[PDB]
This record gives C-alpha cells, structure tokens and sequence, in this order.
C-alpha cells in the first residue's frame, strides 16, 4: 500500500561523466542534483528529503546549502533502489515531501581520495559446469549491451563488437575476459520523488514507483553463493507481489551488469527464465535493440558508465524510456514503454534490490 503512492519527476547525471579529472565526488552528486531538479521545474528550495551513496548526506546537505527534515546515508557497501522504498515511506508518512536521491563518485580519477572478482569468476565456472552455460552465451549480454550503447551519445564504449571480440577479449581473471567486465567511470546521478499528487502538477511524464523489494544473507553464512542468489529471488518476488504485475507485463528491465554472469543470473533469480537456462534465454540477440526483451539500453554499466555499485544510472535510463523521452531517437525508444524493473545483486550475489516503475 506504498505502491503507486509517489513517483519520479526529475532524473539526472552530472554535467560529464567518464572521465572527469578534478572534480571529485560531492562536486558530481550536486551537479546531478541541480539537473534533476531543474528537468522536474523545482529548485534546492523545495528539498527536504536527502538521501545519498558515495558521499554523506550531512556532508552533501551542508555543500548543496539545504537543510532537510530528513536523511539516510549508505554504510561505506552498496544501494540500487533501497533508497526509493525508503524515500516513498518518508514521503506517505510525511517525514519530508521532496525527496532528492544522489548516487556516484570518482571511480577513474579518485580525486581527493587517500593514495571481490574471485568469487563472482567461481561463481560462474560453477554455473557453466553445472548448466553448461558456454562463453559464447555470456558474450551476448556484452554485445546487445554495446549496441545499445552505440545509440547513446554519453556512454563510454561505443565501438561495435561481435562474440567473437569478447572471447578474444583481454583475460582478466578466468572465465571472465575484459568485455565480460563492469567499467571504472565517474559519474554522479541523482533524481527527485514526490507524492503522485504533487507530481501530476510538474514539468515530466511522472514514473510512480509501484514495487520495492530489498534482502539480503544474514551477516554470517557458510558458504558462498554460487548458483542463485536467493536475496534476488526474495527480493524479486516482494517487488512483484507489491506491484501487482507480471512478469508479461514488463516491457523493460535494467538489470546490474558488474560481469555478465550476473546479469545472467539475475534473470534466472527474477524467474524470467528456469534455473539454469539464462544462456538459452538472451540468445538470439534476444536483449539487443528490436529484441522481444529490450535490457539495459543505456549500455549499462558494461559499456556505458559504472562508478561503483549504484542503482541511480539504471533508475534514470528505466525512467527515460518510461516518459519516451526517446520518441525522436528511433530504435533507441523501447516500444510501449509501460512498465520497467530494475535490479541489482550486489555483495557477493547476497544481497539485492528491485523494483517496478511504470508510465503512470
């Protein structure tokens, strides 16, 4: 009964991203806070809600000059889409109005900042050997990732590749190769929540937030995950029951692409395909532009920019495309633009987050 209650209205990066030398991390969450507000036709003024990942809400409050009724931080650890559950509960029980919600820092450049692969790499050795999932499956997630990422100006890669280019690819550590692998950008991102009231008085399409879902393992387990992460599975299937929608109904999904594995098996624990056969399922170039199954068509964090383990880059590509703000732009549009999920499985695949947005 959160569901449908508030809604994005602004969404925004920094003003560059990439690579950004001297700007360090509070620098790049104001500037995409400024153009988050701006697109909704708010100011600082109207804030009074803060919550951030890569730097302090105190910190960040006090550089931005606000002095909000409300904040909530992230343990230096990772927030995809926490921060809309709990910006949405704050705003239904009227512990702020205007939620503004900052990701990011420098991850290239690391300015002002003083001078785990092993276990997603055994994790997907493990599900090639048990499923039979091959290279040649995996490296179509990075090549429908990069085609997509052709279509925007702003991301970091925008070369074509073929299967063959990621299994040439520069190893890094086995099974995964160099186009298997997230990007090391920086970037900040951020955008505003409202009440759906509130929001249908503003400048943007709104996009309501209808579905949050969030778990993770307790503190101490025994023995790594490998197979599943039944944090995505728990966190899937709260999103899904909140939202009231199904899996049919989704038109979109942004998914978190630290490697291609885990894009993989998130599919398989968000349950759009059976336990072990996410290889089968984004063949066919089944994800690219013009597929059946349109995913992460900002390029992700494969191909377009990752400056740690942040859900807000996922969260404004889902809300562009819910507002068609790409109705110019041709292929790059995703067709019926309705509903969208975003997802992230973090940690070492033991936690995770999801939600469902749709075009109000």
């Amino acid at each position: 009964t959160l569901s449908g209650k508030t809604a994005i209205v602004g969404v925004a990066e920094s003003d560059q991203i990439g690579k950004v030398p001297d700007k360090p991390a509070i620098a790049l969450h104001a500037e995409a806070a400024l153009n988050a507000l701006e697109e909704a036709g708010l100011t600082l003024r109207d804030v009074d809600g803060l919550l951030t990942a890569g730097i302090s809400p105190l910190e960040l409050g006090e550089y931005l000059g606000i002095e909000p009724s409300y904040t909530d931080g992230t343990a230096v650890g990772s927030s995809f889409v926490i921060h809309l559950a709990h910006a949405a509960a704050a705003i239904v029980t009227g512990r702020c109005s205007v939620a503004l919600i900052t990701h990011g820092e420098s991850g290239r450049s690391r300015v002002g900042m003083p001078p785990p692969v092993g276990a997603y790499a055994l994790a997907c050795s493990r599900h090639m050997a048990e499923y039979g999932t091959t290279k040649e499956q995996l490296a179509e997630i990075a090549v429908a990732t990069r085609k997509w990422a052709m279509l925007n100006p702003k991301a970091y890669m925008r070369d074509p590749i073929t299967i063959e280019d990621v299994l040439n690819s520069r190893p890094i550590v086995w099974p995964f190769n160099l186009l298997d692998c997230c990007l090391v950008t920086d970037a900040g991102g951020a955008c505003v929540v409202t009440s759906i009231e509130r929001a249908r008085d503003l400048r943007q399409h709104p996009v309501a937030i209808l579905g949050v879902g969030e778990s993770h393992d307790h503190s101490i387990i025994s023995q790594m995950p490998s197979l599943t992460s039944f944090a995505a599975r728990r966190s899937g299937q709260a999103a899904f029951k909140m939202a009231g929608v199904t899996h049919d109904d989704i038109d979109l999904a942004m998914i978190y692409d630290s490697f291609t594995y885990t894009v993989l098996l998130s599919l398989e624990d968000l349950g759009f395909c059976a336990k072990g056969e996410g290889g089968a399922f984004v063949s066919g170039q089944r994800t690219a532009p013009g597929g059946d199954f349109p995913m992460n068509t900002n390029g992700g964090g494969l191909s377009y920019t990752h400056p740690g383990m942040y859900g807000m880059f996922a969260i404004i590509e889902a809300v562009r495309q819910l507002r068609h703000d790409y109705a110019d732009q041709g292929i790059r549009q995703v067709p019926n633009c309705e509903l969208a999920i975003v997802h992230g499985t973090g940690g070492v695949l033991s936690s995770a987050g999801t939600a469902i947005l749709g075009r109000v």
